[PDB]
């Protein structure tokens, strides 16, 4: 873009690591202040890197006839601003992308995506939803599958098995790295400031947020039905993080 | 091309913010004011970033068995000027590239194109209408598309299905992530001013627009029927932002 | 070439902008005067950037059962100069280059060529032309397609319509970007000049073209059959442009 | 990234390398310093890379009617640290990546697998578990493969075969280059510290490890039939490297 | 190569430009002039470009029954020098390229070849022929082709035609863009000069030639039936350009 | 890696050619001393580069009804280091990759393996053993090839041949062209000194091997039959090379 | 490689080129002489560019019902030296590549192979050989294609032809421009010399050469039979260059 048109300062950084162990969900908040004589306004490229954890454990079971599994379902990384605060969010990366294909019709579809939520002069938000999965290398099962018979099948090991419920799951290694042991959120997201501002002073609000789901799965004496029901528990890790743009530094 | 004939300043930038909270549209119009002395006129690099919003939402229903979904169906951005003021257009990315192809015939069609209307020397528009989607993996349906008894399938989650039409629409997420949250367009444009100019400002008309789209689905009794009226609402978000390019800034 | 046989000044710019109000056609003469102490000729790298507009309209029609259609078939690019001046063309990007296929047989057939007509020392000439387009998703119909029932098909939006012939036609947005919303010729072209040349100054011909057609396409009682008469309606703009190489600057 | 939003010291490195002899276990832990004034914590940037050996051999056998092998089917690198320690892990690489595919369905499915275990702030581990492989060009067989007659085909060299046990096993070089010779992990993962921090020295607990399997073959007077049982051995070998970050060194 | 063995002036440049109005051949002759302190001897980068025209036109026609047509078959540009003069050809781009395919068969074959004849140390000489192209999207045809009954189907634009056989040919731009508006060729070519030479002088003949070809077509009375005599015309440019090695020039 | 974080002295080479004329074994040591102030330890980077022959050929014969060739199999390059010495290998190029395929399966297989025997702190070692060949392009034979009528097909120029056994062996230059005319070894590995290390000298002890191949193949009177006993011979190169990492040199 | 283990004066060139009128081969010699304090050796890369003629040409004929053709089977280029001499040959490019390919069974195979004779510390040679040639686009034929009714199919023009068999032959530029138009070598080979040498001087053997094969080509009054029979002319033409270390130069 730049040369199709004929066309052709000190940056202060930092990091903040914490960690919600009853969650175990990893926060880093890496950053950069950015100040130009050009530009008319104050910078500050935050990154959203990190990680949340996967926990794909049996959380209770009801016997060995019927259990439970407690897995990820959705990521989300939304850093939300007060709306009294005029701090700006300028540009934002990754950005939506045109879907593309081809046309008999064939396409990419990544089981976990990366959408962005509509955001606003103070919210930006994602959703690294899940798509589709396979098991047993047979179809991309997703969360709305359901069979009369077999039921769910997200995660069912064996069809018509004989193991204990809580035993004869799908082993989480065989499906994706992102289940088994967590999904990594490297996004990031600049905010700017004005140049003239009385209070070089705002405070960013990090939430890491993700869906749990409770996969209920039992025997009907022929064969493994499982339900699952959306969004059964959710998992939010709220943060204040206060800002000093007169001196270029955000701390905990 | 420089290199296939044998062939081999200070830059003031900024950016402006601003947010229409009625209609929902994240607006951004980066540049970068470049003067060069070789060239015999002033440059202007605006950049056109920001981003739309959807809005899929269910705007209203008539009871369970008829109801209507409020959803975009062509965005647009047309950065037009006053015919009376002599700012001139130079050139704009991206341009209307040659479609190709391969001799059986296969090409390559996006979801949501990027055209651009036929500018003159005062406006220059795009228009990132909406081409085609695909629904439960079968089929990439256009706003055009029609059945004599299953009606119109741009967002028929079942065909016989027996849910509430309210709340038996397709998933917002399982289409594209233009409609669900957003497209955020990403487009530049360059306007060069006369060296000699009396009056060094001018006033640009940046208008994102979009073309919201009003889709009755009813049951007939034996499937859902629905109808799509283009252009039933339109939302506009214009605003007038002067230059001085004396001072080469250009503010709200 | 140059690494595979072991082989390892001030450049004056500028832009003159011009439109055709009466045809819509947008120019750009971008380029830049080059001279080399190295060399024994003066330099001049003329950019052709710039758009034509496509203007795909109804002129007129004879009714709801006749009408015709106004759409361009072939642009063109002539930097022609009189013989009598002694500018000499050097080089001309693009250059033909070969075609080249697979061998069953496949190859890439472009909608909008970009052909080169044979150049001399004193005129210069390009000619994008129409290969082909694909209706309705079904063959890539030319300008030379013709059936004894249907007709032409270049551009029949419906077989057995029953609508208005100045309704019925093909959505200019459903075909390629270039009839519907203008194409933007993005061409080069360098001319050299003598360093002892007595008088540094030549006369420059922007002749920008195109070839609209005229489509008529009428109802047979039983479909829809249209007829296009080549080179109906001609547009020219022509524009002689001045050069100052001992200035090394170039004005209208 | 960097470049979609407009955006445009001393490193004192070292070696420690050590040897198991008993379990032959190759160890490098290849490190640099770095440190910033514009960033306000200290950082540490350490290399796993190394080798961990693979031992396919014959450990021992039951006469020649049945025989074992002793070959690994998972690697693991954990760098572990003491809670009581304030040492922080910022990021690590490689980060569990989405997976991706095609859609009939395709996709690449790598023999070694390279997971990413859920770390925390204070312990980072991988897991180089195997996934699947592919014995006499006949699929890829995976440690759950079983069969009622022919057992489990992981190296079976023949079905039917009639050699000795420990002399009809699958050659070593016709299966990965990981078994037979070693698998050599090339991993990173960085520690940040307190720039005002009271102590500058943590412990590095090098952990490397491997998951040997017996894998027990009998002939059936019919065919082979051979039996694993996972996690049958394991080899860990743990370490302690003292870092100095006063003096910006670690040793052993 | 030179990095898989583990290793890591001023330039006189210039252009001559001459044009044949009689054959329309262009003449382009850009060179560079390079001396080396570590080179035991003189270089001179010549570079062939420039353009050949192709005169696909209907010379003359025996009535609407029998037509002839002339058009180029091969071009050859033969930078041939006397063997009295001393002046040495060491390198020349391009230089003939081993052929390569796939293992059924397949692989490139372009419509018109870049042969190099076997040159000398005076004589470096080029022949662009024809190989084959394709006419109704059916077969590339090629010199060769000829039929007991249709004839040569070079460039028959129908086959059971009925209009005139001087306006029955295939369209100039539906084959390539070689014949109908001419090739351009970018040669080149560096000849090395003693260090100690008595006379920095030589005599450079650049030729550029063509091969028209007589294409007699004719109405069987069922079919156009048509005969190509290959050689039938030929038409030359030649041309001596003088070097002054000493000033480091090359001049008309 | 180095970049995925966000993170951003004089050496002395040398040459050292030796060759065993009985066995034909060329030699290349070439390598590179570095020293780093922030390295807390010597380096010295040995590249492992030169050729082996391959002796193709004929080395006896039993008559014209029986005949045996002696062609390699494996080309051995093991840089050994007594464990007296405590000179440090840290680390060494290639290293085994991880098998990658698609899933019907695919994936590519090299005719001449390069596999890294597991190496230990002291002693480095390659081994390019042979995967499989095609021989009149019809399979990958491999050493293994045995058959009841054909016996081996491993070079078996003819099936049903009638000439004799020491002439109708497959030629040389139809197979790869590593056998023929020899395959060439360019490896490199890297070994660390202490810093402050009493003796400044250690021994590197490069051994260039050989594993040549007997095929005794003879007429069976309707086809030929050939058998092939691995390691029949083998042939060693020894030799010590002495490093002086005082001077930072090493010689013969 | 080098980066995978994390690590990061003046050249004399020249020239000298000669040619073979009688056998119409041309030589070229490039060079530059490398001389590197770090390095404990001399060094010197010589380029074997240049170019060998075909004469793909009727070197006779017997009559009109049998001709021979003589053309080229294999050119060589082998850089011999005494073994008196000390000088040593270090490296040479090309270095022969391990084959590959994908498995049905698929890979490339070029017309012309670039094989690299087993050298030795004296003696480099090449053997640019023959593999396969497709004619009619009909089956790649070697040299070794014999049939019991058409014979050699090599370059049999047509089957059951009716022409003079001087004249029935293959077009020389339907087939490769390899042998039409001569091959041209673009080879390479370093050689090393002592620092300490007491005579900075050696012997440079330049021998090209070349294969020419009769194809003998008669009809057997129904189809044409040729046969070939290999190595029955050979054309050597030996060269000796001598060098002048201590001036860093080579001359005739």
């Amino acid at each position: 873009a730049d040369s199709d048109i004929n066309i052709k300062t000190t940056v202060k950084t930092g990091d903040l690591v914490t960690y919600d162990k009853e969650n175990g969900m990893h926060k880093k908040v890496f950053y950069s202040f950015i100040d130009d004589k050009n530009h008319n306004k104050k910078l500050l490229v935050i990154r959203t890197k990190g990680t949340i954890a996967g926990q794909y454990r049996v959380y209770s079971e009801e016997g060995a006839n019927k259990s439970g599994l407690a897995w990820p379902s959705a990521f989300k990384v939304q850093l939300q601003l007060p709306d009294n605060e005029v701090a700006q969010i300028s540009d934002y990366y990754p950005r939506n992308s045109i879907d593309t294909k081809e046309y008999t019709l064939k396409y990419v579809q990544p089981d976990f995506k990366t959408i962005l939520e509509s955001p606003t002069d103070k919210k930006v938000g994602w959703k690294v939803i899940f798509n589709n999965m396979v098991n047993q290398n047979w179809g991309p099962y997703d969360r709305d599958s359901w069979n009369p018979v077999y039921g769910n099948q997200l995660f069912m090991k064996t069809r018509n098995g004989s193991m204990k419920a809580a035993d004869n799951f799908l082993d989480p290694n065989k499906a994706s790295s992102l289940l088994s042991s967590g999904f990594s959120p490297d996004f990031a997201t600049v905010i700017t400031m004005d140049r003239k501002a009385s209070k070089q002073q705002t405070n960013i609000d990090v939430i890491y947020e993700r869906v749990r789901d409770d996969y209920q799965l039992h025997w009907t004496s022929t064969n493994w039905k499982g339900t699952n029901t959306k969004d059964k528990w959710t998992d939010r890790s709220s943060e204040r993080y206060k800002i000093d743009w007169e001196k270029e530094e955000m701390t905990n």
